[PDB]
């Protein structure tokens, strides 16, 4: 079984003075902690064993939030990253985390919300061999790394921030990798940047042709929660969401419970605390 | 001033759980800074410089870090602690060495204020000589407030902790202005029918001797509900809109400190240093120059 990791990095001075209080990935999208929505699309995948990497000034308050996560069914890892030396560093810092089982990695501030999202994760954890990389339409693609792929979805080419862009599609923060990906991340060398790219990763296993991508289009949403004004446009698209259709995005309780990883009478003992609100709510009303 | 403020940050209750799992409510964000910012700014925007955080003993030291000694404000800022959340009206005795022998007021710290002239309306709070001085303020659902009558002379007539029975539709919002009877009334409530050291009993107490005024926040203030997760993102809603569409900015203690005259222009840029990279920053760059 695959086994996932949420990379959880530097919240940086562009929230402040907001962050100077929480680490960004804390931060309330709406009702729930950030933190929820990665957590959330590992477990829509089908992954119960999750390893969260931080910042050493970060990673307890992840652990004081989260646990170890049996309350939902789940075994949650913690490391630490000291250093921000780039996403690649991921899987040195997971490799006893991961042993010889296929990975996921998703970065701590990515939210995604689509009807068919779960059987898009599904189909691609279902992928035997070689890694898949999550695409996302945009209309201005010269702001993002930028991914071109075959009509069979597997990707021809992957460029940061092109001028002239040879796709519509962004790389989002999400990868599912097979047993290749520790050793593949060992070699990548440091970027112009500084840091171990997980494109360099991602170049490897295109290089070998083994990189698919799968598109998110036309029903999904993928939340901007770089800025001040982007976040509270992620809170209301959250709100709007769920007060309208009667759902909950990225809620822990109801995943475990809906997969089989809880049982009612375990729902009900969660939801004692969470009465007062909707979201307590919410959960009782799946309860009856 | 010699008027000396408090804000009493207590305990969240698990009603804005899971959001506040992580964080204690008063350090949230509304909008782009943490909630604390926003009542700490009122008690700035009247004149005090000296602030006694109480809040409780896990939450205490989060806010201390946060905010340090107030002195890169030009403020002093002290701190002292809660146990248990028994009543309003206990922190006036936790606060009694900080209060000592001069006036004082109390702001709660989830109360966000914004009005055009709040701050005349603060300042003439501040220099009633003496008696007490709440803030009234219109709701459509008043019995789960504390409910005041008034007689146009700013005088209150009656004042009910949430009323079944509302005698007006006038709410006591969570900010009180105090002479240096308080301590000595504070320390004398009993607990109400609800089990708490009340507020609304150390009012009803200056009401009796007729030394409660109230000034009244009408038409043009905002008096933003912090209790649910729709209630903070409505409040968000609004700081963002103001900033964004109308150029203003709602509580920013680096403006009202420098504006004040408490820290100079030197002091307020070497404080932008570390900020420049968001929007908060470069506004306290664009009022500089």
């Amino acid at each position: 079984q695959r086994k996932g990791i949420i990379l959880a990095g530097g919240s940086g001075t562009r929230l402040h003075p907001a962050t100077l209080a929480i680490s960004k990935q804390l931060l309330p999208v709406y009702d729930k902690p950030m933190i929820y929505y990665p957590l959330s699309t590992l477990m829509l995948a089908g992954m119960r064993d999750v390893l969260v990497i931080s910042t050493p000034q970060d990673t307890p308050r992840f652990q004081q939030l989260l646990g170890d996560g049996s309350q939902w069914g789940m075994n949650l890892q913690y490391a630490v990253q000291p250093s921000p030396d780039g996403l690649a560093q991921a899987f040195i810092i997971g490799e006893q985390f991961i042993g010889n089982a296929p990975s996921a990695l998703v970065l701590g501030d990515n939210i995604y919300y689509g009807h068919d999202f779960q059987p898009l994760l599904k189909a691609a954890d279902a992928q035997s061999s070689g890694a898949t990389v999550f695409a996302y339409h945009v209309h201005d693609p010269e702001r993002y790394g930028v991914v071109q792929f075959n009509a069979q979805g597997q990707a021809v080419s992957i460029e940061e921030k092109p001028k002239a862009p040879k796709s519509n599609y962004a790389v989002t923060g999400l990868y599912f990798y097979d047993q290749q990906v520790v050793d593949i991340a060992k070699a990548v060398k440091p970027s112009a940047r500084g840091e171990l790219e997980i494109t360099s990763v991602n170049q490897a296993y295109m290089q070998q042709g083994q990189l698919n991508v799968q598109t998110m289009g036309r029903g999904y949403a993928w939340l901007d929660t770089g800025t001040h004004d982007s976040l509270l446009d992620a809170s209301q698209f959250i709100a709007t969401l769920e007060n309208r259709q009667g759902l909950k995005v990225a809620c822990p309780e109801e995943i475990a419970w809906r997969s089989g990883w809880i049982n009612a009478s375990q729902l009900e003992a969660l939801v004692q605390p969470l009465t007062k609100n909707g979201y307590g709510q919410y959960l009782m009303q799946i309860l009856k």
